[PDB]
Order: C-alpha cells, then sequence, then structure tokens
C-alpha cells in the first residue's frame, strides 16, 4: 500500500511547485548566498528599494511603519489564491461540503502563510516581492509600537521551525496536512476531512522516514509545531485588533479596504 | 528487536510510576462512571440542597461559589503533589539543571492536570473527592459570574479527548512527553531535555501503535491535542487574572500563584 502514499506525495509536491512561484529551495539559494536582492535595512534604502525596484505592495495608493504593515496584509491576501488553488489539487478536497472548503480554508490559510514564510526567513530578515528584496530583522524591529513587535514572533518562530531543516517535498505535505484539519469551528461533515487527513499524515511519516531517516522523531517535532504555529496566528489577531481599535492613520480607500 | 524491548521496559516503567503516582486511575473513574456496581456508586451533587448534604455523606468560609473555587484549588495543589512525583521517575529528569526541573514543571503541571481530569469526566459532569462524589456540568455553569463557566472549557476538551479512548497505559508516556517539552520558555539546557523526549515519543509511538492497533494516526491525533491543552490553561489564567479583580477577598493558594506567576 506504501505505493499510494508515495504517488500522493509526489502529486502534492507536483502541484505545490505549480501554485507557489517562490519555493524554499529558490529562497535558501537566495539567502545564503549562491546566486541578488536589494536590501532593505534602513528609511534610506526603503526608499530607494520602493523607486527603483518597485514593490508592488508598497506601490502609491504616509507613515512608514503604516505603509510596511499594509504591504504585509496586501501580500498575505495575494497568498491566499496562491494557497486555495493548492488546495484544490489534495485528493478529495473538492468532493467536500462546498460550504467545509471555505471553512478550512478560512481556517487554515494563516498557519500555512506563516509556515511557508519561514521558508522566506533567517534569523537576519525576509525575502519580499518574490525575493527581489531583503529586509532586516532590525529595520522591522525598529518600526514605532505597535508595529516595531509585529514581525518579530514571525522570525523567532521561523528560526525554531527552520531548524527542522525540512525541504519543499516535506512542507507540501504538512500544508496539505494543515488544510484538513477536523477541528475548524463550523465544519459540517467532519469525518471525510479528517479521513483525508489521515491518509496524508501517513503520506508525511513515510516522506520524513524516507527523506529524513537520521532524523529521529522528525514527524511527532512537527506536529509539536501547530502549537506554536496557532499561537503565532491567535497572537497576530489580538495585535490586528489593537492596531484597529487604537491607531487613526490606518484607513485606505473603502474598496481597497474591502479587498483586503 | 533490542530497540523495540528497551521501549517497551520504558512504557512499562511509567506505567508502574503512574499507578504509584496517582491514587485515582482512569480505569477507575470509568468503573465509577460507568454506575455498573453497586459498591463504586457516587453521590450527586446537582443543585443547593445536594450540595449541602455532600459536606456530611463525604469526608473533605460561609459562602457558596467561593467554597467549590476553594476546594478546587486544594486538590490542584494536590495534583501538582502527584504529578511531582511522578516527574522524579521518568529517567533522566532529576538529572537535569535543578533550574530546569523547576521549569519544566512549572509549564507543565496544569496541561497535565487537564489532561488527567479528563479520564474524570463525562459530557455530564466530573467525579470528585476522589470519586465518591460526582458534580454535574450543568450546577458548576449554574455559578455566579465569573466562576459560572470555570470548568466548561474544560469539559469541552475532555469530551473530545476522551473520544480517542486511551488507557493509563498510554496516558502514562503520554504526560511524560508533556513534561519533557524542550520549548518552554527560559530553560537553560536544551538538548538533554529534547533528547529524553525524543525516546519517550519512541515509546508512546510504539505503545499506541500495539495497544491501539486499530486506530490509524492515533499517535499524531494525541499530538495535536496538546494545542488544545496549551489554550485550556491561557484562558483560565486570564479568568484567573478577572477573580482576583471583582473578589479581592478570595485567597488564592501560593503554590498556585508562583506556578502561573509570568508563565
Ligand atoms: C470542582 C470542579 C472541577 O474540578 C477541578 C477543576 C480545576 C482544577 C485545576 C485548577 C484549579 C484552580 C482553581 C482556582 C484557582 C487556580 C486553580 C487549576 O489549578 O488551574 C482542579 C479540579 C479538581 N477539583 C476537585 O476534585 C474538587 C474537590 C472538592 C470540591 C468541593 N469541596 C467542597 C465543596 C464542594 N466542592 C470540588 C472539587
Amino acid at each position: 500500500e506504501s505505493a499510494d502514499l508515495r504517488a500522493l506525495a509526489k502529486h502534492l509536491y507536483d502541484s505545490y511547485i505549480k501554485s507557489f512561484p517562490l519555493t524554499k529551495a529558490k529562497a535558501r539559494a537566495i539567502l545564503t548566498g549562491k546566486t541578488s536582492p536589494f536590501v532593505i535595512y534602513d528609511m534610506n534604502s526603503l526608499m530607494m528599494g520602493e523607486d527603483k525596484i518597485k514593490f508592488k505592495h508598497i506601490t502609491p495608493l504616509k507613515e512608514v511603519a503604516i505603509r510596511i504593515f499594509q504591504g504585509c496584509q496586501f501580500r498575505s491576501v495575494e497568498a491566499v489564491q496562491e494557497i486555495t488553488e493548492y488546495a484544490k489539487s489534495i485528493p478529495g478536497f473538492v468532493n467536500l461540503d462546498l460550504n467545509d472548503q471555505v471553512t478550512l480554508l478560512k481556517y487554515g490559510v494563516h498557519e500555512i502563510i506563516y509556515t511557508m514564510l519561514a521558508s522566506l526567513m533567517n534569523k537576519d530578515g525576509v525575502l519580499i516581492s518574490e525575493g527581489q528584496g531583503f529586509m532586516t530583522r532590525e529595520f522591522l524591529k525598529s518600526l514605532r509600537k505597535p508595529f516595531g513587535d509585529f514581525m518579530e514572533p514571525k522570525f523567532e518562530f521561523a528560526v525554531k521551525f527552520n531548524a527542522l531543516e525540512l525541504d519543499d517535498s516535506d512542507l507540501a505535505i504538512f500544508i496539505a496536512v494543515i488544510i484538513l484539519s477536523g477541528d475548524r469551528p463550523g465544519l459540517l461533515n467532519v469525518k471525510p476531512i479528517e479521513d483525508i487527513q489521515d491518509n496524508l499524515l501517513q503520506a508525511l511519516e513515510l516522506q520524513l522516514k524516507l527523506n529524513h531517516p537520521e532524523s529521529s522523531q522528525l514527524f511527532a517535532k512537527l506536529l509539536q509545531k501547530m502549537t506554536d504555529l496557532r499561537q503565532i496566528v491567535t497572537e497576530h489577531v489580538q495585535l490586528l485588533q489593537v492596531i484597529k481599535k487604537t491607531e487613526t492613520d490606518m484607513s485606505l480607500h473603502p474598496l481597497l479596504q474591502e479587498i483586503y
């Protein structure tokens, strides 16, 4: 039966490659050197960044910290569509109750967003605009409160997550496992969701044993990261609320706010 | 093989220690709850008068809801002591840096407390006073705010956790796994903790495979429960903060205070 789990693993990797333009392998090459990205490490470099390279998530449409924070939201929305497309390639997903598909994505995309963002981070900063740029951790941390601490929690997670040394083929299955979570609020038919996830989990276990035979209990260690992920998401929602209640300079064009 | 042999010996050691440390097992709780016998019937507390007769029938201020809350504190402290005793039996634990031993218990005890409290619960209520009593979930909800909803999320977790149908032999290893968590804040020496947990995880994996061979991915499902646990603790802390502000006349136990401090 093992043949089916390997076919699924390959299937998911291929789809993952199709859906996500910037892979972990590509991002690592850039991050470590082997090539080159424009570095944003302060206000002047940010501005040159905008001018020479035109980071579309920083395009016109104000205060720097606010525009950066909004740029994050813009890219996040963009990423949701890549994930949605990936989801439809997971065997069984499209066959689920349509409301459940919506629910699974609604609750799953944030977890997936921060998982994949780790692929774009090291302890020193993060790749932006399709790897064209690299924004430093310290520059982000330097932003005025409450924006100074907005990315930092993701960096902390990424550093820990990245120590697992997962590759794209590992991540493709993990992301699938995240989407097929049977505990999302408001699901109408949990059974086929858990059944698909049980299959993904089997596929994930084998992939990790085959791909990382030396890494004892990697499967267990990866599953444990779900705690870290959800905590990051919860924490992000909490900040969004704060800045929405306080902060008076956040508004965009009403259609832009609707979109994002 | 020799490797599996060592993991089985580990599982046996932990189960043995668990039975030695925890006076009310899940096996006994279930026997009491399934109410199949004549010697183990609990007195059921479901309102005020039946409460008032409890204090007479069962052997354990002049207020009401504080009494239940403080009875619950006392039990929690007792549970910490049982769990601390169990921890010492986990191979390698007492050999760790002393500061890390404290840290591991500080963050681990409540996750374990709610994990094990599930054993004493069904959708209708919870065993109390070493199984001699049973307090209904509805009664607990009938309590004045903020007390009125301290337990509900525990009940919610329990019903879904209990669907895994774990037994004590499984639980002994799982709680060991929880304690030996290398990602507790402020740990000095993460590696030796992680090394211990890895072997515990191996033992847990094998245990579930042998004990529930028909239960697909039970190992993974169990591990995902650890985020449910973290979240219950999170809620409980905030609920406590609210209490400390509305109920200035209510004492909290010093041990519990220290555990929650800067958590
Ligand atoms: C009683 C309902 C649920 O039980 C909980 C619930 C939670 C915990 C752990 C929790 C306790 C706590 C309370 C307040 C502040 C801080 C902690 C925790 O430590 O987080 C234990 C327990 C265990 N409690 C008991 O066995 C128990 C013992 C005695 C009584 C009781 N005694 C007299 C009159 C009525 N009831 C009730 C309950």
